[PDB]
């Protein structure tokens, strides 16, 4: 049985957290997808080295460790949603991060509460790309549970997050998520009129999901 433990993020964590978040995303990526051509593994690295310092002082995000080979197989990647550093995107992962903010800016600012230390904003989830399909279901069934325990214990209302792949919006739906908009996503325009998930089928989904803790 896969034993883990999690541990907050800490400085020298860098390297590792990136190749699990670019082995996790690049290609992988439900949306990121329908953008080839020029999405490039860089795109993802060079947005966490510019948030790096901040992510780890925030105290909020973690990693997770096999404890039998003490390794890091998963990180999850947390920010108050009201408190997030401002990072200007390059590549065209900037419409991956416009769209999420047309599902999650409506609902976030009208619906959601008010103030700092209310929404904790589950912004990535990862796990190491080695991981076969029961220790990839095991550590995202952890850092599910481990993301409730840092919101209550740092004394949030609840946890917000948009997901975008069938995996994740399952096990949210399943962990009694609330679904705040299920938008499909080849119906999203860019602001030159062109959409950029269109070729996407219409049966993928953006899911806006919100739990009280
Ligand atoms: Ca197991």
């Amino acid at each position: 049985m896969l034993k883990m433990e999690a541990v907050p993020l800490r400085l020298e964590h860098r390297q590792e957290v990136i190749d699990i978040i670019v082995a996790s995303f690049y290609n992988k990526a439900d949306l990121e997808q329908w953008l080839k051509p020029g999405v490039l593994r860089t795109d993802y690295s060079d947005i966490l080295n510019d948030i790096w310092n901040v992510l780890v002082e925030r105290d909020l995000s973690f990693v997770v460790y096999d404890t039998n080979t003490d390794r890091i197989i998963g990180t999850a990647l947390n920010f108050d949603a009201r408190n997030e550093p401002e990072v200007d995107i390059k590549s065209k992962l900037l419409i991956v991060f416009e769209f999420l903010e047309f599902c999650e800016g409506p609902i976030r600012d009208n619906y959601l509460p008010k103030g700092l230390n209310q929404i904790l904003h589950s912004f990535m989830m990862g796990t190491a790309e080695k991981l076969n399909p029961r220790e990839n279901i095991a550590c995202m069934h952890f850092m599910e549970h481990e993301v409730l325990r840092v919101a209550r214990e740092k004394q949030f209302a609840g946890i917000f997050t948009t997901n975008t792949s069938p995996l994740t919006q399952q096990l949210a739906d399943v962990y009694h998520y609330k679904t705040l908009l299920n938008f499909q996503v080849n119906e999203y325009v860019h602001s030159d009129g062109s959409r950029p998930f269109g070729d996407a089928p219409d049966e993928q989904r953006a899911i806006v999901h919100w739990k009280e803790v």
